[PDB]
């Protein structure tokens, strides 16, 4: 279905009943990425999987891609679904959205699973890489994606890197102007920075990082886990940016651990 | 998006430009299952992925679920999208739908990839099984799905059997009344039989079967391949019912190289 937030349609799917779990997909992808999580958790929970604005089946306006605005889209979805508080599972930019949600709407948070995310991402990337995105968008993005999956994943599951390279090459799913607008926003995916405000996040937080993730380094997740009070970090062996796809069942067990 | 057909809303997703390829998911699942195919093929083709009636995000009436009405839903989607002709990729019941569409609308078919399907399936089921599905629906369905996955896939990718067992256990995705209505239909999943008319299908057709598939045997697919004029049979090692999930990249390579 769709919710409307200030004229922008956000697509979402909702299955099952119980304690709500909200899945927030990584940048340039969509809700489909949660295929192996969505339905097993729909057996025990109220699963809500969202397409961010500018992604997949949601509207893709020319501008308005701050993490705060994304968070407001999420709140719109929760409002239409009459949800008070929810479990938030965020991947990359989804983690950003979840954290921002903890900042602006702590009253709607049960807890967080942050998968492969960080803050002040833009300044942490090599300076040349931005120029690479200005010079050759698709090429630079591909190069970045070769560091998003583990070697073991490249061996046994090449379809992951395939589908992820496909995600940003399909204008129907992820048009170029959304990338440009998000990069241009002073609080977009690259510029969003809450290093000083992390310690205000008090909700139960499980930060999960892949050992071989070069898109989001172990240090980047560590910055998150170390400054959020009572946060736990799990550095996952033989995994890159997409734990939910690289080793789906194990991610499912880890998320199953967040219950009490 | 979605189209109305017989007052029943059929959900579909649409990506890309070019030669139309229509993905039809197996029984009790939904379009999400095509995640690793949908977007790589959206780079080169016009991908159209459909949620069957009684499944996923589409409407789920009490009746009725003959293969013909399913097919008609597909042509409804094609009509709304102004698509004249398309390549059809159907799995299990999706293959049935595709074949029925070949029977009723041959001018709408470029070619077919029929994956793990059959006809007159209900005749091949053990005499006891029928009662088993209403006495113990969950258990019998699960037992059915344990023969739909290869040993290697159950070993290295348990998330597949997990998500498939999840599909029919979540009423929001697949309610039992759809199963029962489909079973009760004289032209439903089990009763649909076109052995007589297989020789009428003239489109380029690739029938693909998993060697360890037990819900549709190698024999089941082989009958189709042997009676459809010019049809190909490809038997895949260490794959059961879900080649597009068990070895997604390999399935991809097979599909890009298929004539259509």
């Amino acid at each position: 279905p769709h919710v409307e937030n200030d004229g922008v349609k956000i697509y979402y799917d909702s299955y099952g009943e119980g304690v709500p779990i909200v899945f927030l997909h990584p940048f340039s992808t969509n809700g489909g990425i949660w295929y192996f999580q969505t339905f097993p958790f729909a057996q025990t929970n109220h699963v809500i999987v969202i397409d961010h604005r500018g992604h997949g089946r949601s509207d893709k306006p020319a501008t308005g891609y701050s993490i705060m605005e994304h968070a407001d889209d999420v709140v719109a979805v929760l409002d239409a679904l009459k949800v008070d508080r929810a479990v938030f599972v965020g991947n990359s930019i989804g983690g950003m959205i979840a954290m921002q949600l903890n900042l602006d709407h702590p009253q709607r948070v049960i807890g967080n699973l942050i998968l492969s995310s960080g803050t002040g991402l833009g300044e942490g990337m090599p300076p040349e890489a931005g120029a690479a995105f200005q010079n050759d968008y698709i090429g630079a993005f591909g190069g970045l994606l070769e560091g998003a999956v583990s070697a073991r994943s490249k061996r046994e599951r090449p379809e992951i890197l395939a589908v992820m390279k496909a995600h940003f090459s399909v204008p129907s799913n992820f048009p170029k102007h959304v990338f440009d607008a998000a990069t241009a926003d002073p609080n977009g995916v690259f510029a969003w920075n809450i290093k000083d405000r992390l310690s205000s996040i008090q909700a139960p937080t499980l930060v999960v990082a892949g050992e071989e993730d070069l898109v989001t380094t172990v240090a980047n997740n560590q910055l998150l886990a170390d400054n959020i009070p009572g946060a736990e970090l799990r550095v996952i062996n033989d995994v890159g940016h997409f734990y939910q796809l690289e080793r789906p069942s194990e991610f499912n067990e880890l998320l199953r651990g967040f219950v009490a």
